Protein backbone atom coordinates (compact mmCIF):
# COMPACT_ATOMS: atom_id res chain seq x y z
CA UNK A 1 0.00 0.00 0.00
CA UNK A 2 3.01 2.56 1.19
CA UNK A 3 6.52 2.26 1.05
CA UNK A 4 8.88 4.43 2.89
CA UNK A 5 12.63 5.26 1.06
CA UNK A 6 14.82 6.69 3.92
CA UNK A 7 12.15 9.27 4.49
CA UNK A 8 10.05 9.77 1.63
CA UNK A 9 6.72 7.63 0.89
CA UNK A 10 5.85 6.00 -2.52
CA UNK A 11 2.38 5.54 -2.46
CA UNK A 12 0.83 2.82 -4.44
CA UNK A 13 -1.05 3.93 -7.87
CA UNK A 14 -4.36 1.83 -8.70
CA UNK A 15 -4.35 1.21 -12.19
CA UNK A 16 -4.86 -1.70 -14.65
CA UNK A 17 -1.08 -3.72 -15.53
CA UNK A 18 -2.49 -5.65 -18.79
CA UNK A 19 -3.46 -1.82 -19.98
CA UNK A 20 -0.40 0.18 -18.38
CA UNK A 21 1.70 -2.75 -19.77
CA UNK A 22 0.31 -2.29 -23.52
CA UNK A 23 0.52 1.70 -23.20
CA UNK A 24 4.34 1.40 -22.55
CA UNK A 25 4.87 -0.49 -25.12
CA UNK A 26 2.92 1.60 -27.81
CA UNK A 27 4.99 4.69 -26.44
CA UNK A 28 8.27 3.39 -27.26
CA UNK A 29 7.05 3.06 -30.49
CA UNK A 30 5.82 6.92 -30.68
CA UNK A 31 9.18 7.86 -29.52
CA UNK A 32 11.08 10.02 -31.97
CA UNK A 33 13.19 8.45 -34.09
CA UNK A 34 15.39 10.50 -35.97
CA UNK A 35 15.91 7.94 -38.45
CA UNK A 36 12.16 7.05 -39.13
CA UNK A 37 10.10 8.46 -42.71
CA UNK A 38 7.24 9.36 -44.10
CA UNK A 39 3.93 8.32 -42.16
CA UNK A 40 6.17 7.32 -39.30
CA UNK A 41 7.58 10.00 -38.99
CA UNK A 42 4.83 12.22 -38.92
CA UNK A 43 2.83 10.29 -36.43
CA UNK A 44 6.06 10.71 -33.74
CA UNK A 45 5.85 14.89 -34.90
CA UNK A 46 2.26 14.67 -34.10
CA UNK A 47 2.65 12.75 -31.11
CA UNK A 48 5.34 14.78 -29.61
CA UNK A 49 3.38 17.78 -30.72
CA UNK A 50 0.60 16.67 -28.68
CA UNK A 51 2.65 15.61 -25.56
CA UNK A 52 4.26 19.09 -25.15
CA UNK A 53 0.77 20.66 -25.79
CA UNK A 54 -1.21 18.23 -23.33
CA UNK A 55 -3.14 21.11 -22.32
CA UNK A 56 -4.93 22.24 -25.22
CA UNK A 57 -8.35 22.88 -24.34
CA UNK A 58 -9.88 21.08 -27.40
CA UNK A 59 -8.45 17.91 -25.21
CA UNK A 60 -10.19 18.88 -21.90
CA UNK A 61 -12.57 16.17 -22.01
CA UNK A 62 -9.72 13.88 -20.72
CA UNK A 63 -9.27 15.84 -18.10
CA UNK A 64 -12.30 14.42 -16.13
CA UNK A 65 -11.18 10.69 -16.72
CA UNK A 66 -9.73 8.48 -14.42
CA UNK A 67 -6.09 7.17 -14.96
CA UNK A 68 -7.30 3.65 -16.38
CA UNK A 69 -9.57 5.91 -18.67
CA UNK A 70 -6.97 7.51 -19.75
CA UNK A 71 -4.74 4.37 -20.21
CA UNK A 72 -7.98 2.82 -22.53
CA UNK A 73 -8.26 5.59 -24.72
CA UNK A 74 -4.48 5.84 -25.28
CA UNK A 75 -4.01 2.16 -25.91
CA UNK A 76 -7.44 2.56 -28.62
CA UNK A 77 -7.59 2.64 -31.87
CA UNK A 78 -10.41 5.69 -32.24
CA UNK A 79 -7.25 8.00 -30.49
CA UNK A 80 -5.15 8.97 -33.40
CA UNK A 81 -1.20 10.15 -32.95
CA UNK A 82 -1.72 13.49 -31.58
CA UNK A 83 -4.65 12.65 -29.18
CA UNK A 84 -1.86 9.49 -27.98
CA UNK A 85 0.33 12.32 -27.18
CA UNK A 86 -1.73 14.33 -25.18
CA UNK A 87 -3.18 11.93 -23.45
CA UNK A 88 0.51 10.40 -22.43
CA UNK A 89 0.74 14.58 -21.42
CA UNK A 90 -1.69 14.44 -18.90
CA UNK A 91 -0.78 11.03 -17.71
CA UNK A 92 3.08 11.71 -17.17
CA UNK A 93 2.79 12.47 -13.25
CA UNK A 94 1.01 9.38 -12.69
CA UNK A 95 3.32 6.99 -14.73
CA UNK A 96 6.17 8.47 -12.58
CA UNK A 97 4.36 7.75 -9.34
CA UNK A 98 3.57 4.63 -10.83
CA UNK A 99 7.45 4.37 -12.06
CA UNK A 100 8.60 5.33 -8.53
CA UNK A 101 6.53 3.07 -6.90
CA UNK A 102 8.31 -0.05 -8.76
CA UNK A 103 11.40 1.18 -7.77
CA UNK A 104 11.14 2.01 -4.14
CA UNK A 105 9.19 -1.82 -4.21
CA UNK A 106 12.60 -2.79 -5.84
CA UNK A 107 14.49 -1.38 -3.38
CA UNK A 108 12.64 -3.09 -0.52
CA UNK A 109 13.12 -6.59 -2.17
CA UNK A 110 17.08 -5.62 -2.68
CA UNK A 111 17.17 -4.50 1.21
CA UNK A 112 15.27 -8.28 1.77
CA UNK A 113 17.94 -10.03 0.11
CA UNK A 114 20.50 -8.58 1.89
CA UNK A 115 19.62 -11.11 4.61
CA UNK A 116 23.13 -11.53 6.26
CA UNK A 117 23.66 -7.49 6.18
CA UNK A 118 23.69 -6.00 9.85
CA UNK A 119 22.01 -2.86 8.31
CA UNK A 120 20.92 -1.62 4.74
CA UNK A 121 20.88 1.68 3.64
CA UNK A 122 18.30 2.45 0.86
CA UNK A 123 18.92 5.67 -1.95
CA UNK A 124 18.45 4.26 -5.55
CA UNK A 125 19.40 6.70 -8.17
CA UNK A 126 16.63 5.82 -10.14
CA UNK A 127 14.24 7.93 -7.59
CA UNK A 128 16.32 10.74 -7.11
CA UNK A 129 18.15 11.21 -10.35
CA UNK A 130 14.29 11.79 -11.75
CA UNK A 131 15.25 9.84 -14.96
CA UNK A 132 18.25 11.65 -15.70
CA UNK A 133 21.22 9.82 -16.83
CA UNK A 134 22.85 7.05 -14.55
CA UNK A 135 25.63 9.11 -11.89
CA UNK A 136 26.94 5.46 -11.00
CA UNK A 137 30.28 6.41 -11.28
CA UNK A 138 30.69 9.58 -9.31
CA UNK A 139 28.46 8.39 -6.69
CA UNK A 140 30.52 5.11 -6.34
CA UNK A 141 33.80 7.61 -5.58
CA UNK A 142 32.20 9.83 -3.73
CA UNK A 143 30.76 7.46 -1.30
CA UNK A 144 33.75 5.65 -1.01
CA UNK A 145 35.45 9.02 0.23
CA UNK A 146 32.13 9.53 2.80
CA UNK A 147 32.60 5.78 3.95
CA UNK A 148 36.26 6.46 4.87
CA UNK A 149 35.15 9.28 6.52
CA UNK A 150 32.10 8.80 8.82
CA UNK A 151 30.02 10.54 6.06
CA UNK A 152 28.21 8.21 4.68
CA UNK A 153 24.59 8.15 6.66
CA UNK A 154 25.42 12.20 5.41
CA UNK A 155 25.97 11.29 1.63
CA UNK A 156 23.05 8.92 1.54
CA UNK A 157 20.35 11.58 2.64
CA UNK A 158 21.99 14.50 0.19
CA UNK A 159 21.68 11.82 -2.44
CA UNK A 160 18.54 11.04 -1.82
CA UNK A 161 16.87 14.56 -0.96
CA UNK A 162 17.90 15.04 -4.55
CA UNK A 163 14.45 13.58 -5.23
CA UNK A 164 13.34 16.88 -3.77
CA UNK A 165 14.67 18.96 -6.11
CA UNK A 166 12.33 21.31 -8.03
CA UNK A 167 15.24 22.28 -10.71
CA UNK A 168 17.55 19.08 -10.58
CA UNK A 169 19.99 20.70 -12.77
CA UNK A 170 20.41 23.47 -10.34
CA UNK A 171 20.89 21.51 -7.36
CA UNK A 172 24.50 21.56 -6.34
CA UNK A 173 25.44 17.95 -5.39
CA UNK A 174 23.92 16.84 -8.92
CA UNK A 175 26.07 19.23 -10.63
CA UNK A 176 29.32 18.23 -8.61
CA UNK A 177 28.52 14.47 -9.54
CA UNK A 178 27.93 15.49 -13.15
CA UNK A 179 31.20 17.50 -13.04
CA UNK A 180 33.22 14.12 -11.45
CA UNK A 181 31.57 11.85 -13.64
CA UNK A 182 33.49 13.97 -16.90
CA UNK A 183 37.21 14.76 -18.16
CA UNK A 184 38.45 11.81 -16.19
CA UNK A 185 38.22 13.93 -13.10
CA UNK A 186 36.94 10.61 -11.76
CA UNK A 187 40.30 8.75 -12.66
CA UNK A 188 41.75 11.11 -10.53
CA UNK A 189 40.98 8.77 -7.57
CA UNK A 190 42.51 5.35 -9.25
CA UNK A 191 45.25 3.98 -6.98
CA UNK A 192 43.51 -12.01 -10.81
CA UNK A 193 40.54 -11.16 -8.23
CA UNK A 194 36.93 -12.05 -9.85
CA UNK A 195 33.29 -12.53 -8.60
CA UNK A 196 33.77 -16.11 -8.28
CA UNK A 197 36.78 -15.88 -5.78
CA UNK A 198 36.20 -12.45 -3.51
CA UNK A 199 35.01 -14.52 -0.67
CA UNK A 200 38.41 -15.57 -0.05
CA UNK A 201 40.15 -12.47 -0.93
CA UNK A 202 39.86 -9.86 1.60
CA UNK A 203 43.07 -9.19 2.66
CA UNK A 204 44.08 -8.85 -1.07
CA UNK A 205 41.60 -7.05 -2.08
CA UNK A 206 41.36 -4.47 1.09
CA UNK A 207 45.27 -3.75 2.15
CA UNK A 208 44.45 -1.29 4.82
CA UNK A 209 41.90 -1.83 7.12
CA UNK A 210 39.41 1.42 5.53
CA UNK A 211 39.58 1.12 2.05
CA UNK A 212 37.64 1.12 -1.08
CA UNK A 213 37.42 -1.04 -4.44
CA UNK A 214 35.65 0.50 -7.59
CA UNK A 215 33.39 -1.95 -9.66
CA UNK A 216 32.96 -1.78 -13.10
CA UNK A 217 30.39 -3.47 -14.79
CA UNK A 218 28.60 -3.35 -17.99
CA UNK A 219 27.16 0.20 -17.92
CA UNK A 220 27.68 0.81 -14.27
CA UNK A 221 29.86 1.26 -11.46
CA UNK A 222 29.13 0.64 -8.30
CA UNK A 223 31.33 0.45 -5.10
CA UNK A 224 32.56 -1.99 -2.33
CA UNK A 225 34.31 -1.09 1.09
CA UNK A 226 36.18 -2.27 4.24
CA UNK A 227 35.89 0.55 7.28
CA UNK A 228 36.57 0.57 10.78
CA UNK A 229 34.56 -2.59 14.92
CA UNK A 230 35.02 -3.45 11.05
CA UNK A 231 32.54 -3.37 8.37
CA UNK A 232 32.02 -4.82 4.98
CA UNK A 233 30.16 -2.58 2.56
CA UNK A 234 28.35 -3.09 -0.65
CA UNK A 235 27.34 0.17 -2.24
CA UNK A 236 25.24 -0.33 -5.67
CA UNK A 237 24.59 3.18 -6.53
CA UNK A 238 20.70 1.84 -7.93
CA UNK A 239 19.51 0.24 -4.93
CA UNK A 240 21.76 1.34 -1.55
CA UNK A 241 24.29 0.51 0.83
CA UNK A 242 24.38 -2.73 2.63
CA UNK A 243 27.03 -3.16 5.35
CA UNK A 244 28.20 -6.25 6.58
CA UNK A 245 30.32 -7.85 9.35
CA UNK A 246 31.39 -10.78 7.55
CA UNK A 247 33.88 -10.20 4.62
CA UNK A 248 32.54 -13.48 3.14
CA UNK A 249 29.11 -12.54 3.47
CA UNK A 250 29.41 -9.21 1.51
CA UNK A 251 31.01 -11.33 -1.22
CA UNK A 252 28.36 -13.58 -1.32
CA UNK A 253 25.81 -10.97 -1.27
CA UNK A 254 27.65 -9.09 -4.09
CA UNK A 255 27.69 -12.16 -6.07
CA UNK A 256 24.00 -12.85 -5.77
CA UNK A 257 23.69 -9.66 -7.22
CA UNK A 258 25.87 -9.99 -10.73
CA UNK A 259 24.08 -13.07 -11.39
CA UNK A 260 20.67 -10.90 -10.79
CA UNK A 261 22.02 -8.43 -13.16
CA UNK A 262 23.39 -11.29 -15.51
CA UNK A 263 26.93 -9.69 -15.67
CA UNK A 264 29.12 -12.02 -17.20
CA UNK A 265 32.27 -12.17 -14.64
CA UNK A 266 34.65 -11.18 -17.44
CA UNK A 267 32.54 -7.94 -17.76
CA UNK A 268 33.13 -6.90 -13.69
CA UNK A 269 36.24 -5.77 -12.60
CA UNK A 270 37.88 -4.21 -9.40
CA UNK A 271 39.56 -1.32 -8.90
CA UNK A 272 41.46 0.16 -6.25
CA UNK A 273 40.36 3.65 -5.15
CA UNK A 274 42.89 6.34 -3.43
CA UNK A 275 41.85 9.25 -1.62
CA UNK A 276 45.30 10.21 -0.53
CA UNK A 277 45.02 13.28 -2.40
CA UNK A 278 41.32 14.20 -1.60
CA UNK A 279 42.31 17.53 0.23
CA UNK A 280 44.05 18.23 -3.52
CA UNK A 281 41.37 17.17 -6.06
CA UNK A 282 38.99 20.03 -6.71
CA UNK A 283 36.11 19.71 -8.76
CA UNK A 284 34.57 22.78 -9.83
CA UNK A 285 36.24 24.21 -7.01
CA UNK A 286 35.04 22.15 -4.69
CA UNK A 287 36.89 19.41 -3.15
CA UNK A 288 34.92 16.33 -1.60
CA UNK A 289 34.10 17.39 1.40
CA UNK A 290 32.50 20.34 0.52
CA UNK A 291 30.61 18.08 -2.03
CA UNK A 292 28.70 16.66 0.95
CA UNK A 293 28.50 20.01 2.51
Amino acid sequence: KEITISGYKFKRIKYNQENFDTMQRMALDYAYNPDSKGKIAQAQQAYKTGKEDYNAPQYDNFNGLSLDKKIERYISPDTDATTKGVLAGKMNESIKDINAFQTAKDAQSWKKSANKANKVVLTPQNLYLKGKPSEALPESVLMGWALQSSQDAKLSKMLMGIYSSNDITSNPLYKSLKELHANGNASKFNANINVSNLATSETKLFPTEISSVRVDAPKHTMLISKIKKIKYVFYDPNYGMAYFDKHSDMAAFFQKKMQQYDFPDDSVSFHPLDYSNVSDIKISGRNLNEIID
